[PDB]
């Protein structure tokens, strides 16, 4: 009935949001630390292949090498770039987007939940409307609940209650006065009118919304209505905005999967870097044929196909470094090392050896 507490179908939905939005913090921490992490992937096989050309130097395999360091050089450049340009913006939005929503949805039910008389009267009832819901660690009434922000771990959140469309459980009530309130639960949050509502005197002077623009509240005896919010669409000054923009920002996620940070699989020739390096070293050349760069590459790589270029960096992964240069008893192979200032080190020291080469 009209003007009476809420039973559980109406903020089970508010408790499912509130908790997926807790975990946009920690997968905007998992995709930044994520990119950082191919970043330094990138480099460190940037640095092997650019070792392994000052060891064999003056050769057709350290020519190679060049080329595949050079390739993985602007592959970790780019991704940085990306990383300024993009990522950080991306998942600062999400993260600030879906706590703001998160705060407005939490403030809602903790005065809902508050907001009582006794066990079976009060403004959040349970789902035949027979009982006031009591708080009990993270849930409320037996649903997961927290109404708190979590600490912040690095995680990936499956996207569930909040996807492409919307909000998939905030959808239209045709019959709110019973799915939504409870019989007989009272409850001056339900209307804005004096007799059984928010106002004192006379009625409020308008209607009230409330969590952030999702419920609206009549100043009349009349059941309480809802924005259907499961097939959004792109707004500006909407009562409801923050569930547009938590659902935008969300929406336009990449993770650190774009091209920037992952691995290329295509001929020699189209790689990163691969056709201008080429021509501007090898051939000195620019605007170069296509049967140009693949005569070039047979020449360093001795095919020009993703399999050669697999077989020079096995030779690369392979080759060890001076003894001294690790710890005792320390693997020595270059494949075997990794981190971006440890491999740094080492080639400053070949490079010291190809300035002695040359006195
Ligand atoms: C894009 O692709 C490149 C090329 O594949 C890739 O660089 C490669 O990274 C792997 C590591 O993921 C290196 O593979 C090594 O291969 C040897 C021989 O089988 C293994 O022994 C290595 O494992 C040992 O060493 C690791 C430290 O590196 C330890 O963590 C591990 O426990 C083992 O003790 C390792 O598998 C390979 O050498 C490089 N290749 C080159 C040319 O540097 C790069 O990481 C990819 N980029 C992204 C963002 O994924």
């Amino acid at each position: 009935a009209a003007e009476k507490g809420f039973k559980q179908a109406f903020w089970q939905p508010l408790c499912q949001v509130s908790e997926e939005l807790d975990d946009q913090p920690k997968g905007a921490l998992f995709t930044l630390q994520a990119a950082a992490s191919k970043i330094q992937k990138m480099r460190d096989a940037a640095l092997r292949a650019s070792i392994y050309a000052e060891i064999n130097h003056g050769t057709n395999r350290a020519k190679a090498a060049v080329i595949v360091a050079n390739h993985y050089a602007m592959k970790a450049d780019s991704g940085l770039e990306a990383l300024k340009q993009t990522l950080s913006s991306q998942e600062v939005t999400a993260t600030a987007t879906a706590s703001y929503l998160k705060g407005r949805i939490d403030e809602y039910l903790n005065l809902l939940l508050q907001t009582k008389e006794s066990g079976t009267s009060g403004c959040m009832m349970d789902t035949s409307g027979t009982n006031t819901v009591t708080k009990a660690g993270g849930t409320i009434g037996g649903v997961p609940c927290k109404l708190q922000l979590s600490p912040i771990q690095p995680k990936r959140p499956a996207a569930t209650y909040l996807g492409k469309a919307g909000y998939v459980g905030l959808t239209r009530q045709a019959d709110a006065a019973n799915n939504f309130h409870a019989a007989a639960a009272e409850c001056r949050l339900a209307s804005g009118h004096n007799t059984n509502g928010l106002g004192k005197s006379g009625q409020l002077s308008a209607a009230v919304t409330m969590a952030a623009g999702y419920v609206t509240v009549a100043n009349s005896q009349t059941a309480v209505t809802v924005q259907a919010l499961d097939a959004l669409q792109e707004a500006s000054g909407a009562a409801h905005q923050p569930w547009i923009d938590a659902w935008k920002a969300k929406k336009a996620l990449t993770g650190a999967e774009t091209a920037e940070f992952r691995n290329e699989t295509a001929g020699i020739a189209g790689k990163t870097g691969v056709t201008k390096l080429v021509e501007e070293a090898l051939l000195k050349k620019k605007d170069s044929e296509a049967s140009e760069i693949q005569t070039e590459l047979k020449k360093y790589f001795s095919g020009h196909e993703n399999e050669q270029w697999t077989a020079i960096e096995k030779l690369i992964s392979e080759q060890p470094v001076a003894q001294n240069l690790v710890g005792d008893n320390q693997p020595t192979k270059l494949g075997e090392l990794e981190g971006n200032a440890k491999l740094t080190t080492i080639l400053a020291y070949y490079r010291m050896e190809t300035a002695g080469k040359f006195e």
